[PDB]
């Protein structure tokens, strides 16, 4: 599964982890979950973040935000109100804020989870595209909150977006 993506991403994730000192992961979307299919561990991990096969269905999960940006709005609505993707106190305006948060991530180039699914974990993620412009994967940098400030976070995000752009380029892909 996801063979070319995995192959092209591996050297880029290895490079990303040597530059950030943090875990790098390639995520794929199955429609209601983000799944880790390839990862390089932090040179100093405490808790093992984004281990292979890990599945994420919290709305505020960076990886999950990136993929939901590729869905139709109404599909995002259905996933939240069904409980397939979990979010604290969903209502019209929480959903609307979340949808705007999705668009902002596309324009920033990365989504952000700043201790928002778990008080001791942070994350940034960026989309990977194929040659037809389909979003096919995303790159995730998870890290422990204690060592990552908002500033470090912004720097990880840029790194994440740069790495995702390298994978896209190497797939013959082009962004939106």
């Amino acid at each position: 599964s996801n063979a070319e993506e995995r192959r092209v991403a591996y050297p880029v994730l290895r490079e990303l982890t040597e530059r950030t000192g943090e875990t790098s992961a390639l995520m794929v979307w199955n429609g209601n979950e983000s799944m880790c299919v390839e990862q390089i561990p932090s040179r100093h991990q405490v808790k093992h973040l984004a281990p292979l096969g890990a599945r994420y269905n919290e709305a505020l999960s960076s990886s999950v935000q990136v993929f939901l940006a590729s869905e139709n709005e109404d599909r995002v609505r259905q996933l939240l109100r069904s409980g397939s993707i979990t979010l604290t106190g969903v209502d019209e305006d929480a959903v609307e804020a979340y949808l705007l948060r999705l668009k902002e991530s596309m324009e920033r180039g990365w989504a952000v989870n700043f201790g928002e699914t778990s008080i001791e974990e942070v994350g940034v993620a960026s989309p990977v595209y194929d040659h037809r412009g389909n979003m096919v994967a995303s790159v995730l940098i998870p890290a422990p909150k204690f060592r990552v400030s908002q500033d470090t976070l912004n720097s990880l995000g840029e790194a994440c977006a740069a790495a995702a752009a390298k994978v896209t380029t190497r797939l013959g892909g082009r962004a939106p």
